[PDB]
């Protein structure tokens, strides 16, 4: 929501943690920030959010960077939340001065269960000289500041669990930050650290998924306590879907275990991976748009968002013939030479403006089996672009159906006849092989021994004869196979061998 937004004025920001790729939940929030900038003619910023030290077997920044690119998404500047540690720590120290905060040596658990019940902790009360004290213990990294952590100092009787006393600093020497490596000995909290950074950096409207918190009232506590320029936060639903392994844990595993082999395989909910199977930015944002908000712990469904893509991509890609390269069946119209005859058809039907391609021909064909079987003598069928063919005889050797003779009718009326099939001209030196992968989820529950529920046997190979003309794709160019569905060309192998990836069309 944009409370109060100017045009001209606005400025947002996207803060993506920078210790792993961009994922479809980073999805929305992508989205959402350039669309508010982008509605009230302001600015969005992208700061990498790396308030605490972690372990990171990569630098993700240039990851996250182009896969914003691929979205469209441009952002004025860049920063760190890690640029303004010392402000913050000059903000820590101005806070336990006016005793807002105060240092605290109290465990986790007697921490956690005085914070349930409300009981104040016995440094409450502190003087403002001892949390000094302690808080250059913690910025020293001593035995002792590694027993203490800075609170603030609200309201332990409030009914907002925020608002009981928050952590605003710890101390952590034993990881180093990627930036800073082992220079600093306290960090700031995520919650500290969020008002504050927004109001510096110039943010006017931060945007934040639900985390089902009251946040927001101790956001806006931080940011008034300490008489900063104010800067409004409203937060929307998370976009997340079923089947959809999210946790890092278990994606490392399958990248461990061989399930998959890269974090940019297409069943990966990652940017990169589900762009592969074939989803449109355009499908993206329009799905994101129209869905309306969702309730705690929601799971979206997959089909209106590739339903959304099927939209969008089948009046402007073209459309190719393809059929099994192992059982295709040789048809054989008896009346025609084997000279080859070449026509001009249209990419689209419907589309003319995406050109031309050159159909080839012959009195030699192929056909899918499934096809070859429903078959029988004096039928007359549509080649489909090509015309009407009447079959005579199905030459069948030991069950295994072998050859189909058939005659031209060309000139018949395609509208007579209820079968129309698909096929590839016999010319094997010109037809284009290609692997065809069908993915499915790598989970087979909507949500979680969870080992138990997945779906090992979730890429299928399929080998195929492609029509020649196909030979003019280049890679990530989307297509429709006729009878068969929706494909991307994701890699051209040596001898143009295609890879292509079907699209689930919802
Ligand atoms: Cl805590
Ligand atoms: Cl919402
Ligand atoms: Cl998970
Ligand atoms: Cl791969
Ligand atoms: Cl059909």
């Amino acid at each position: 929501a944009m409370a109060n937004a100017v045009i001209g004025n606005v400025v947002t920001r996207f803060p993506p943690e920078p210790s792993g790729y961009l994922h479809v939940g980073h999805a929305k929030a992508a989205f959402l920030n350039n669309y508010y900038a982008q509605m009230y003619e302001g600015k969005m910023l992208l700061r990498f959010d790396d308030t605490n030290p972690v372990l990171e077997d990569i630098k993700y920044e240039k990851s996250i960077i182009e896969d914003l690119e691929n979205l469209g998404l441009k952002y004025e500047k860049i920063s760190y939340s890690s640029d303004h540690f010392d402000l913050l720590e000059k903000y820590c120290i101005d806070m336990i001065k006016m005793n807002k905060a105060y240092a605290d040596d109290t465990g986790v658990e007697d921490m956690r269960n005085q914070r349930g019940e409300g009981i104040e902790s016995i440094n409450r009360n502190n003087s403002i000289e001892k949390n000094l004290e302690l808080f250059n213990e913690m910025r020293k990294g001593t035995e002792i500041g590694q027993k203490n952590c800075i609170r603030a100092k609200i309201n332990m009787q409030s009914k907002n669990k925020c608002m009981r006393d928050p952590v605003m600093y710890r101390c952590i020497v034993d990881v180093p930050h990627h930036k800073h490596q082992f220079k600093y000995k306290c960090y700031p909290t995520y919650d500290f650290a969020c008002p504050i950074i927004d109001s510096i950096e110039g943010v006017t409207h931060a945007l934040r998924t639900n985390e089902y918190s009251d946040r927001i009232e101790q956001y806006n506590w931080f940011i008034s306590t300490l008489n900063l320029r104010k800067v409004y936060i409203y937060e929307f639903s998370r976009l997340a879907f079923v089947k959809t392994v999210m946790s890092k844990r278990k994606l490392k595993w399958f990248v461990e275990n061989n399930v998959v082999d890269s974090w940019v395989d297409p069943r990966f909910p990652t940017i990169k991976g589900i762009l592969r199977r074939g989803l449109t930015k355009e499908a993206l944002f329009q799905f994101i748009l129209e869905q309306g908000p969702s309730k705690a712990g929601n799971l979206m469904q997959w089909d209106k968002l590739w339903s959304i893509n099927k939209q969008i991509i089948d009046p402007i890609i073209p459309r190719y013939a393809a059929v099994d390269k192992n059982s295709s069946i040789l048809l054989i119209l008896t009346d025609l030479t084997d000279q080859v005859i070449q026509k001009e058809r249209d990419l689209h039907m419907k589309n003319k403006s995406l050109g031309t391609c050159n159909m080839y021909y012959n009195n030699k064909y192929l056909i899918e089996l499934e096809d070859a079987q429903t078959l029988l003598e004096n039928e007359e069928i549509t080649l489909i672009k090509l015309g009407n063919i009447i079959i005579k005889n199905i030459e069948k050797e030991n069950g295994k159906i072998k050859q189909i003779n058939a005659l031209s009718n060309f000139h018949g009326d395609f509208k007579t006849t209820k079968k129309k099939i698909h096929w590839l001209p016999y010319l094997p030196q010109q037809l284009i092989t290609c692997t065809l992968y069908e993915y499915d989820h790598l989970i087979t529950v909507d949500k979680f021994d969870w080992t138990n529920f997945i779906n090992f046997n979730s890429k299928h190979e399929t080998l195929v004869y492609a029509e020649p003309s196909i030979s003019s794709l280049k890679v990530s160019d989307k297509f429709q196979f006729e009878r068969r569905g929706y494909f991307i060309l994701d890699k051209i192998d040596p001898h143009h061998h295609l890879h292509l990836i079907k699209i689930p069309d919802g």
